[PDB]
């Protein structure tokens, strides 16, 4: 914690940036790589699992906004997720939001929030990496784009880090880009979505946002299963400040909280989903993971997989595998054999 001690006095986005050079460089010596594996190398076989056409040897997984521009891909192995994310990228490469764009929330231990070198500087990073791990891909509209050229943009990122890509996510849910939210309606979704499934083989997703109605939800899922999607991304940050425990707010201005207080709403948008589409579609449970047993009920819940962003910065390095060593615990506790198996018994058994 000292680290930690020391790393949280100096401005958030700055601490990011030296915590990012410092695991691009031990992705660059390939045996400390292997080390830090040699160090927490062991995962049980058993959390291995198989989802939406792509394998998973872990359930727990990087979100995206970590490395947006896919620079340390090769670094996350070691740290003992099952999957990445490689953060929101537009076609066209875009500056993100002036500073200062990041707060921290202590005590609730959350934060509030597409900056992207465009889906160039990804492909040349997927035209040379050897995947140790599922790479996914989180697809944007530019931010200078209209609403009526949006379309387009979609399906012109789609095209080039489709083939190179383990799996497609479509964002339409983070609210710091002017009217995006509003494409999550289901019309102007679906010549988005339509658009990008023919463009590319690669399972495609779409992330949806927390502030989204019960009702709304329930006609994305129908468009979805229409569309043969993959799965449903659930969810991203939540612009209500309603919950929060750290002081000075009110002055931070536009974002979307991430963390605990957005727990109780990816839960229960996960219970609607998984009822409604869950057999015709995965599910990733995503936003305010940070403990075993938390995670535990959203595998309970029908979350195939789950990536979370806040618990790494206040977990630290072993936080990864402590995720995994608990379900894989609960696993056997429960006599399962595998992940899927466990996936939604607690919905099942009602
Ligand atoms: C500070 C911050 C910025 C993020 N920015 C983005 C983003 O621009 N695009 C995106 O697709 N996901 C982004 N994410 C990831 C989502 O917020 C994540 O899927 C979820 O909503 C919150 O995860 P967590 O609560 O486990 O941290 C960001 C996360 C954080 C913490």
């Amino acid at each position: 914690p000292l680290v930690r001690r020391l790393l949280f006095l100096i401005p958030p986005e700055h601490a990011h940036k030296l915590v990012f050079a410092v695991l691009r460089g031990v992705a660059a010596v390939a045996p400390v790589r292997r080390l830090l594996r040699r160090l927490l190398g062991p995962t049980d076989p058993v959390l291995a699992s198989t989802v939406f056409g792509v394998r998973f040897p872990a359930p727990l997984g990087l979100a995206a906004g970590f490395d947006k521009d896919g620079t340390a891909l090769s670094s996350w192995g070691a740290m003992g997720f099952g999957y990445a994310e490689i953060g929101t990228v537009t076609a066209h490469p875009q500056p993100g939001n002036p500073a200062p764009r990041l707060f921290r929330l202590a005590d609730d231990r959350a934060l509030l929030n597409f900056n992207n070198h465009g889906a160039r500087a990804l492909a040349i990073r997927l035209a040379r990496h050897r995947p140790e791990i599922p790479i996914g891909v989180n697809i944007g509209k530019t931010k200078k784009t209209p609403a009526g050229d949006a379309v387009n943009d979609y399906r012109a990122s789609a095209r080039m880090v489709g083939p190179l890509a383990s799996y497609l996510v479509v964002n339409v849910s983070s609210p710091n880009t002017p009217g995006l939210r509003d494409l999550q309606a289901v019309e102007s979704l679906r010549p988005i979505l339509s658009a990008v499934r023919a463009e590319t083989s690669t399972p495609v997703l779409v992330k949806i946002a927390p502030d989204l109605s019960d009702s709304d939800l329930d006609d994305i899922a129908d468009l979805a299963v229409e569309l043969d999607l993959a799965g449903i991304v659930a969810t991203n940050t939540t612009v209500s400040r309603d919950g929060l425990t750290t002081p000075g707010v009110d002055r931070l201005g536009p974002g979307g909280i991430s963390g605990p207080p957005l727990a109780q709403r990816a839960v229960q948008v996960l219970r609607r989903l998984y009822d409604r589409v869950g057999d015709r579609l995965a599910l990733i449970s995503v936003g305010g993971i940070e403990t075993a047993d938390d995670a535990w009920e959203r595998i309970t819940a029908g979350a195939s997989l789950l990536q979370g962003y806040t618990g790494f910065i206040y977990g630290g390095e072993r936080w990864a595998k402590d995720i995994h060593e608990g379900i894989a615990r609960r696993l056997h506790d429960g006599g399962f054999g595998s992940l899927h198996e466990a996936v939604g018994s607690a919905r099942r058994r009602q």
